[PDB]
């Protein structure tokens, strides 16, 4: 005797605000102006989560996702799936996750939890469409809405790695951890293959009610991009948000630099390109604009992706003990030790 | 203009014997007694991999996978894929992968890296069965049969984990890992859902010319399987190696247990069971017998797995640095810091 309500009567967390679908990240019939594969990555649900609490000792899911292709790349876990946390002496832990399969998908979370109140949180597809979600309870258990888990508005902009290639799973995306550990919403605007600096998706951004824009958008973008574009980006921001701080991030040091060559020189140039533009915008004087170089986000093993540039989550978790000290310092978050 | 070797003409690392198929792991047409499942499992290619050297600046793969089910807790890249390693300043280093496809699979692993020699290592796929590899270099670059990287064959039995769920890539299997840190071969014995002790199993294992035997198998078989077959398993192995040393492993503590009650009660009672076990053949006066008992193997804040029992690669990662010490100090191997 299973009890489903459906997540629109919940806590919807991570979202940067309440326009267009309610499972998607951005507004794209209001953004229409932005590059198509960007609209259509925008439905993807990175980073977005259920908040609710209940007394039941099961919680089920049924969820339907799209019939898209499976990256290979990725566990269809973390790209169509689901990852539950429970709150416990103060800390989200980790409960059960909902393994997909096809299109709709029915499964147990987590079960024989016992009968008291629990806080959740439930992440939704980090590479996917979410179409439709409903959360089960024993029938004589209540589930009701969750509180706001997390403070503020922490935007973040970039690449696969940030929309959460190759987390093993939803809630190990790397924004997902910071808000964890800080208890503030890194809200995630990642794009595989499309965080290039576009104007339009700035003008986007610079819409957002934010306390500070991260942009880890250098892997994308050409050295030519970066070059091109940057300038134009960071004023856009700038101009809606004169003073919300700006932190520029370097890409990673991709794998696939290891040995092959033209990789590594087109990284090196990537870097030596965004660096040539933050100087650019020191010389017009943009205030809170902060720069995050390199500095071994992927230790030194080399160990570290799934394929050279997409981390694992052993390389998301050097990537993390770097960020947090840096970000730390320049927002004045703590995260917890 | 590329050139292609088959597999067969350079030299297999890491299987247990020269035995059966070329790229499965046992001869199953010889052990025909075990379990038609465990059969199976044993023509996945898990720990398996290829030594050759090459003045190429580019290396490809073609190679044939069937059309099996991919497991929704691992990358296609771990079930289906290759992990290319490359020898630098004395150590074995990510080089790129094989993103696979379909049945049929063509892909460039690195290029641009120049023509100076380089000795190779690539490891084949965790979850399936591979039909044929071909190795492709440039047309003017040679390519010839390896050395064997390592010495002496530790034979590793267990799990789904040992195996290599949920890994995100072939080389980063736990036993390939110890293999690199070490120089000594970790043959990979696992099996998904099936290391259960069966006495057929021991039989064949207690035919390897093995230096050291490894037990990880306490994750799947119940209690009652544990408490019924553990000393004919272990007995099994010392009436054909009376001295070779034996390390029974505990189960890791399933992340399932955080919140299911049911499944922490189940791990609870698998671990108690194998102690007592150990004991029983302890009173047995059983020779070069060895017990490590969980020690916090996937760490302390319950991120270490895909889906609450299969660790991802931060969990592996914290996983090896209990083991490390444990076997280092039980078979005097030194692993790398």
């Amino acid at each position: 005797n299973i009890t489903y309500v459906p997540a629109q009567e919940l806590l919807l967390v991570g979202k940067a605000t309440t326009e267009g679908e309610y499972f998607h990240r951005v507004d794209t019939a209001k953004y229409r102006t932005m590059p198509p594969t960007v609209k259509k990555l925008f439905t993807n649900s990175a980073g977005l989560a259920i908040s609710f609490t209940t007394n039941s000792p099961v919680i089920k899911a049924k969820w339907m996702v799209p019939d898209n292709y499976q990256l290979p790349n990725l566990t269809r876990v973390a790209q169509k799936g689901l990852d539950l946390y429970i709150k416990r002496d103060g800390k989200w832990q980790f409960a059960g996750v909902g393994i997909p399969g096809g299109v709709t998908t029915e499964k147990v979370l987590v079960d024989n939890m016992g009968t008291e109140e629990k806080e959740c949180l439930l992440y939704l597809p980090l590479y996917d469409e979410l179409k439709s979600l409903e959360i089960g309870v024993s029938s004589d258990a209540h589930i009701r809405k969750g509180e706001n888990p997390f403070k503020e508005k922490i935007v973040v902009y970039g690449s696969s790695i940030l929309q959460g290639a190759s987390a093993s799973r939803p809630g190990m995306a790397y924004p997902a951890r910071l808000s964890r550990s800080s208890g503030y919403n890194f809200i995630n605007l990642g794009l595989s293959g499309n965080g290039k600096m576009e104007k339009e998706v700035a003008e986007m951004l610079a819409d957002i009610d934010a306390d500070a824009f991260i942009l880890d958008c250098i892997p994308n973008p050409s050295p030519k991009e970066i070059t091109d574009r940057t300038v134009d980006f960071v004023m856009t921001l700038r101009q809606k948000h004169p003073d919300t701080p700006i932190i520029v991030i370097q890409t990673l040091i991709r794998e696939t630099g290891n040995f092959n060559q033209k990789a590594r020189e087109n990284v090196k140039r990537q870097n030596e390109a965004i660096a040539e533009q933050v100087e650019v915008l020191r010389k017009k004087n943009v205030k809170n604009l902060y720069f995050i170089k390199e500095d071994q986000f992927l230790g030194t093993d080399h160990e570290g992706t799934v394929d050279g540039t997409h981390p694992n989550d052993l390389g998301f978790d050097r990537m993390l003990k770097k960020y947090k000290p840096a970000i730390s310092k320049i927002l004045k978050i703590k995260f917890k030790a």
